[PDB]
């Protein structure tokens, strides 16, 4: 009834500590639909920071403490009331071992192998019925939201080459759509939560040996690839269809912007921040963007609750799925919590 942990048979690919990585899987024999989900949870961009992560948040750097099962939740749920359309799919959960935002592409201190973990999961999954897929939805929240933009084209690229053009790769990027913007009040890039979006990815990419989508690559100068970690800069060049889910006021964005929760100025920064996001999302036909102040929704149980234009997110993904009922659901509402469906947990 729930998702069973499997470790990767090719043990070359590993977590930060070097423990083997893997995936949680729940099969649905009848279904030809698969969801792969990438866990979020920030990143770590140098030794001092990674060590500090290791002591504090060992789960996000090792497979040592990983439960033998997980219970599907939100979109991964098998409960038709939780997951009206997708409950019967085959579900894969990939724990965020790598700490690299899924960018890391080198085998060779810690090891950042996010991009390879995804490579290995897919090859193994083919062995388990994925070859019979008609749809592969690659989804993720937070850093997994970003991980999707970075990996989605690679995954499609990988499938054609292994000889499965029939599988239609798609993506869903929940809370992975960030802005490289001025912090409300500047802080030195010492502590991960506090470091500014650009400087953090500037440092990280070098550290992780991050690989970015080539199509995004050729659009920028070299040694300037950090650009591709931001949705609006990466989206236009995307070959696969990608649904974007984003709170007009992500908690995580406010964190990196150094907003701790008013002065007149403060109102405008937040006011503008929602404005800028709304703006970046104009060109994105398939998006769901409520004016609530929260981080992550897809993986959560109450995700069915949230509505934008009197439309459910789960409904919106269905419409979008059908399209390949409205599809561009973005709030035009100038303040946080100004939507009735805002989450309270």
């Amino acid at each position: 009834e729930d998702l069973r942990l499997h470790l990767l048979l090719n043990t070359s690919v590993t977590c930060n500590d070097g423990s083997p990585a893997g995936y949680y899987l729940k099969e649905s024999r009848g279904s030809r639909r698969w969801l792969l989900f990438l866990e979020g949870g920030w990143y770590c961009f140098n030794r001092e920071n990674c060590d500090s992560r290791y002591d504090t948040m060992r789960r996000l750097m090792s497979s040592r403490d990983w439960p033998r099962t997980r219970t599907g939740t939100g979109i991964l749920s098998s409960q038709p009331e939780e997951n009206p359309y997708w409950w019967n799919a085959n579900m894969v959960f990939i724990p965020y071992c790598s700490s690299d935002v899924w960018s890391g592409a080198s085998s060779k201190e810690y090891a950042f192998m996010g991009a390879l973990i995804i490579q290995e999961v897919v090859r193994e999954l083919l062995g388990r019925g994925l070859s019979g897929a008609k749809v592969l939805l690659l989804a993720g929240s937070s850093a997994g939201g970003t991980g999707v933009l970075l990996n989605v084209d690679r995954v499609a690229e990988q499938l054609e080459k292994l000889g499965y053009p029939a599988i239609q790769v798609r993506g869903l990027a929940d809370s992975g759509w960030f802005l490289d913007n001025k912090q409300y009040r500047h802080t030195d890039c010492v502590d991960t939560i506090t470091c500014a979006p650009t400087e953090a990815i500037r440092r990280g990419i070098r550290y992780w040996n991050g690989v970015v989508p080539e199509r995004c690559r050729r659009q920028f100068q070299e040694g300037e690839e950090w650009n591709c970690f931001f949705g609006y800069k990466v989206y236009p060049t995307l070959r696969c269809p990608v649904f974007v889910v984003q709170w007009l006021f992500d908690e995580a964005q406010l964190t990196v912007d150094n907003v701790h929760l008013v002065q007149e100025g403060l109102r405008l920064y937040i006011q503008n921040l929602g404005r800028e996001l709304r703006h970046t999302l104009k060109d994105v036909p398939a998006s769901f963007a409520p004016a609530c102040l929260s981080h992550e929704i897809i993986i959560r149980s109450h995700w069915t609750d949230v509505q934008v234009k009197g439309t459910s997110l789960p409904r919106a993904l269905h419409c979008w799925d059908r399209s390949l009922c409205p599809v561009h659901l973005v709030d035009s509402c100038p303040w946080p919590h100004c939507n009735p469906s805002c989450p309270t947990v």
